[PDB]
């Protein structure tokens, strides 16, 4: 995978930073794993992701995480390794579930320019 097909919204530090859930919820959407801290409310959030793009659209997700304006990780979608792989639809489902959960607790979720461009496109 080249750098003309590799989007890194997240720094190395961001990708690997440990984060804890006061009120943990976890879900599975396809071969994907979803995490929100249910303790978070009333914040602006931004979903950022690292992933590879082919034929103008997301191919493989490495990691997505939810960031408060303050710079804190309040959620995550992550790939489980399995034989099917995982599809752009899995990812797009996962994102809707993340977003749904975040807003349910009165947060406002935005998605990165690149996730708009390649996955959350319409």
């Amino acid at each position: 995978t080249p750098a003309s097909r590799y989007i890194t919204d997240m720094t190395i530090e961001e990708l690997s930073r440990d984060w804890f859930m006061l009120m943990p919820k976890q879900k599975v959407e396809g071969p994907l794993c979803i995490r929100i801290d249910q303790a978070i409310m009333d914040k602006n959030i931004m979903l950022k992701a690292n992933f590879s793009v082919i034929f103008d659209r997301l191919e493989t997700l490495i990691l997505l995480r939810a960031f408060t304006e303050e710079g804190a990780i309040v959620g995550e979608i992550s790939p489980l390794p399995s034989f099917p792989g995982h599809t752009i639809e899995d990812v797009k489902n996962a994102i809707g579930v993340l977003i749904g959960g975040l807003e349910w607790n009165d947060n406002t979720v935005r998605v990165s320019k690149t996730l708009q461009r390649f996955a959350w496109g319409s």
